[PDB]
């Protein structure tokens, strides 16, 4: 009656103040007044005027002009930088959101999207896996990483090298990182990386450099990655073999330790790469050939 349709006043006026914002950070000269503005409205938002906004920056994710999405991208940071336990239930169709910007060309659409993955993770990742429960972690995870390996099962380079653009930024973006619930991703990021539809290896290779250096490593899943390395080092992409060096030299680097063992093949095929006709090729593998010489020792 009264106050059902006052809080719909109420919510309508709002939704009028944030869309007439939004619109109007697409103007030049009305975009910084405009980010403040948006700005003080997420300060005052209550866990009932939370997913009012939160429906407004998705509905304005799609517009065409590129600077409103990556506004969009970096309110959707803000306001869970703001309210992080409002926004903690909505995360899903946030990453929704930015997985399905994803597939977007600009620069800075992608860079926003790679951003706010960032923030994302920074956030609601860091310390969640400190105690004996596992089960928030798992979640956590999750969140973040089911849509972007279904964006990476799409047919599109562009959308898997956003998508391992991201996935790569998440696992360096957590600052107590949960890597019990990293290394999840490695039996899945090996059969992509051996799959011929895959296309982005050249950006999943660093995702993989990353889960190195934050120990995420499955251990049980180390031998098919350097398979897979191997066969990314036999690409015929000059890109993709230079990655796969860098790969390489990023896990004799960091998980030095867990492949003391096991070098004599990737040593071996290092020293049949030593003469690619790439010189940032050679150079790569020279590199990574010499860390894994003087881990396992050839001296």
């Amino acid at each position: 009656g009264s106050h059902m349709l006052t809080s719909f006043q109420a919510m309508v006026e709002l939704k009028q103040k944030i869309l007439t914002s939004i619109s109007k950070l697409a103007d030049r000269d009305t975009y910084q007044i405009a980010v403040e503005d948006l700005e003080k409205t997420i300060q005052s938002l209550t866990p009932e005027t939370l997913p009012m906004f939160l429906n407004c920056l998705y509905d304005s994710c799609s517009d065409p002009k590129p600077a409103v999405k990556k506004e969009c991208l970096h309110l959707l940071s803000y306001v869970c930088s703001l309210h992080c336990d409002s926004t903690a239930a909505h995360l899903t169709k946030i990453i929704a959101q930015i997985v399905k910007r994803l597939k977007d060309s600009d620069s800075g659409v992608r860079d926003a999207c790679r951003d706010t993955i960032g923030a994302l993770s920074g956030i609601y990742l860091k310390g969640k896996e400190e105690g004996t429960n596992t089960g928030s972690a798992s979640l956590a995870v999750g969140l973040f990483v089911k849509p972007l390996f279904e964006a990476m099962g799409e047919q599109n380079k562009v959308v898997q090298s956003g998508a391992s653009m991201c996935m790569a930024r998440m696992v360096e973006s957590a600052a107590s990182p949960p890597v019990t619930s990293f290394q999840k991703l490695c039996p899945r990021i090996c059969k992509l990386l051996s799959n011929s539809s895959f296309l982005a290896k050249a950006s999943l290779l660093p995702v993989v450099s990353s889960l190195s250096q934050v120990g995420a490593i499955a251990p049980q899943s180390l031998e098919s990655l350097l398979e897979s390395i191997h066969d990314c080092l036999g690409s015929t992409d000059w890109v993709t073999r230079k990655a796969a060096a860098e790969t390489l030299t990023a896990l004799a680097s960091h998980s030095s330790g867990l492949i003391k063992e096991k070098t004599d093949s990737t040593i071996t095929v290092l020293e049949t790469c030593r003469f690619d006709k790439i010189k940032p090729v050679r150079e790569s593998v020279t590199e990574a050939l010499q860390l894994w010489k003087k881990i396992s020792g050839k001296y």
